[PDB]
């Protein structure tokens, strides 16, 4: 037997990272824009 995960598995893996990064950048931006409020 042999199995492997495909490229779309890794495409789901890399796309996991960018969602969690920008959500921190939302709270970066929200704390930054709350300073101006």
């Amino acid at each position: 037997f042999n199995y492997k995960y495909g490229w779309s598995f890794a495409f789901a893996a890399i796309s996991f990272l960018l969602t969690e990064s920008a959500g921190v950048m939302s709270v970066y931006l929200f704390m930054k824009r709350y300073t101006a409020e």
